[PDB]
């Protein structure tokens, strides 16, 4: 009985495991007796579960293992490059499927937390103090560089302008998922002293996302007036904004206890709210204004527990991230090898970016920013994020409704060019600031 | 201006409702959104919800206002009523229904919490010392108040045997969901020295249950052999009660952290699977002996963190009670209103409930117990709880099946008068020993 005597002290490192591995088919078992729809392996609640967790553990490896030596590897190559090896496999992605509604759910449910994760974050008297430099900043380059690269395709590829203004519009945009973090952090770090130039970054590139839709969308009817639907609904959403933060600006008082849950539950409620209200009204994007206006009222009601409920936050969006860029990276199936020229593309994308980026450096150029605030902000415009994704979606199968042959190879055109362009610019840039913030503006 | 600088100050008196409000709304219209099936007013899971706060609120009721001045009122009478006026109301019964399946996995999953509890609380060496009082008090009175239940039946209503052994056997079986908690509360309290007598009482009011409903199975078959099926019934709870001790008893070491939750979800879940298991196979009842076993054999294994996890699923069953209360209560609404001499009933079951008191008594008349401890185990084995209801709602589908009018007025009659017994016996029992605890084993 000697293998039973030396077997009788509990090994934990092979006795963890089998707890573990006990406690996770208790689990699966009890969401399977709940609900026995979209829970087996061919269904979408365990597909969401396995793209979470290869998420998590690529964006592990690629950080924790293969980094290179001066820069650390960043986990959103290592996401995206899990949900390209998700969808773009025939055997591994008929067991493995999402619904398209609960995709574009998740996205806005996102997207809204990151929005209100900035504009919580966001210091006050920044707009007293500089928002023309923001303004501008939110305005100029995006229409520069839409209009720059609807240039670049004409006379390029035969497409009309309709389709050359379509791609312009969906090409210029940046949407904050990617580059919030990276700011939030930078912030938190603080080289030097921050005369709010991490919070000008924040505020800037929030609120263009409205009119790049909205452009997008008048660029689409246009190809089958709404410039005034789409300053209406900022207007909406501003109100909406002003009315909601008088509720948090008193409702939560000093006699209800676990402020810090109660608070931080009640604006991502409200958020959610409000952005899905506003996308089933008939008039979306209204809602991700009005959750970073939310987000600074209740700032300006002086909560002074911003970091009781700013950890919280970011524990959801560390979260919710990795399942973000899943869903993002996990639409590609289609063009997973359709070589059709695609280096005068690549050329197109990369030309219009190098406008960007030298026009954020000439928008740029008025008072404050020296040099290095001024590359800074320059290379921190440049990431895309879900925005083009989910409007490239949305054109795709506008296209694949009314369309001939000809519309649909331009549409299909214009989804690869720009989910190689969210491939390419956004881990590259987010590397890049993550590198160069502290080696800018210290 | 005065009505707003006198509002200006939040008022928490005003201002905590309103929070909890949209605190709830937005909880709704999460779940809503979730699930749009079984979530709207005339759905499930609203129902559920309602019957939730209303067994609340009338349990509440039941002892914080109107209790009497020296026996404080019973929360299982609110309960029950709550339940009884939520059925038997038609304009408040279309609006909020409960699908049967999802009754009957709630009682099951009730249940096991109640077992589980119970044999966690159990001490050691009880059986060591006086197991042969507890086997007679298990075996002998259920019997013997069966045979007398259905003598007193026969020569009164007119039935065949047949109709007289299953209502002897319905009505002949104690479920310790209503008496597991008394028996906790007053070891948890202490009147002089407890020799085992609360876990003799815990230990004993547990496994007859698969007897009775053996017998109830057997007694259906002969009005349209098993007994040997429940025997192998039995052997199967035993043996897979001592296969899945021994997982509690190494898996769970010193190395690991949070020892309290993960142990507390692990015998939770074990013994919830164990009873489904059981009863989707063909043979139901086997867990609730299986899930005692596995918690005897926790207790074997020398947890020594008993209170840690006590506590938790203390909690746990004070959430669910009100529910299975309410499940219970929530099933009358055919013989709402239908007199047709309910007094020969009611003279049937109360003669059958003193004879079971009687036969107790002298179940108890063997040693130690001298004269204060017979009066209270007699009157511990009084009330009847679940178990009942179950089988009487399985004898009336039976019936009507392929049975005719007699055979549907029998099968209305024995469900009329369980359902009285269950109403009647089981909180006046509870009072009654709530009250004698420390009034009779001082």
């Amino acid at each position: 009985r000697r293998r039973q005597i030396h077997a009788c002290p509990p090994r934990g490192l092979l006795a963890r495991v089998i707890t573990n591995v006990t406690m996770v088919i208790l689990l699966w078992a009890v969401v399977w007796s709940v609900t026995g729809s979209e829970c087996l392996p061919g269904g979408n609640l365990f597909g969401i579960i396995m793209l979470f967790y290869c998420a998590i553990i690529g964006g592990k490896l690629f950080g924790l293992i293969k980094l290179p030596t001066l820069p650390p590897l960043p986990p959103l190559l290592g996401m995206l490059l899990a949900g390209f090896l998700i969808r773009n496999v025939p055997v591994i992605s008929d067991n493995i499927q999402i619904k398209h509604k609960w995709s574009s759910a998740l996205r806005s449910i996102a997207l809204s937390v990151i929005l209100v994760r900035a504009g919580l974050g966001l210091d006050s008297n920044a707009l007293k103090k500089l928002k023309g430099v923001c303004v501008r900043l939110s305005l100029g380059p995006c229409l520069i560089e839409a209009c720059t690269s609807a240039v670049l395709a004409y006379f390029l590829m035969g497409l009309p302008w309709q389709w050359g203004f379509m791609l312009g519009f969906v090409l210029g945009a940046v949407s904050p998922a990617v580059v919030v973090p990276s700011m939030l952090l930078l912030q938190e770090g603080g080289y030097g002293v921050e005369k709010g130039i991490p919070t000008l970054l924040m505020a800037a590139g929030s609120f263009d996302d409205i009119l790049a839709i909205t452009g997008f969308n008048t660029c689409l009817g246009m190809a089958f007036f709404n410039v005034l639907k789409g300053v209406l609904e900022v207007i909406i959403g501003v109100v909406t904004g002003l009315v909601l933060g008088f509720f948090i600006q008193y409702f939560p008082s000093s006699d209800q206890d676990n402020l810090v849950w109660k608070r931080a539950f009640l604006v991502l409620g409200l958020s959610v709210l409000a952005v899905f209200s506003s996308t089933y009204f008939g008039f979306p994007g209204s809602g991700g204004l009005c959750t970073l206006v939310t987000a600074f009222l209740a700032g300006r009601g002086w909560a002074s527990t911003k970091t009781d409920v700013e950890k919280v936050i970011a524990v959801a969006w560390d979260i919710f991230q990795p399942l973000l860029f899943g869903l993002i990276g996990a639409e590609v199936l289609i063009t997973a090898l359709r070589p059709e020229t695609i280096g005068l593309c690549v050329a197109t994308l990369g030309i219009a970016v190098l406008i960007r980026i030298l026009v954020t450096y000439l928008m740029v150029c008025f008072a404050g920013f020296n040099i290095k605030e001024k590359i800074f902000i320059s290379f921190a415009w440049l990431p895309k994020a879900t925005v083009q994704a989910a409007i490239g979606s949305v054109a795709l199968d506008t296209a694949r409704s009314h369309g001939e042959k000809q519309l649909e190879g331009y549409g299909m055109d214009v989804l690869t060019v720009a989910f190689l362009s969210i491939i390419i610019t956004a881990p590259v840039g987010s590397l890049l600031i993550g590198l160069l913030g502290p080696r800018l503006l210290q």
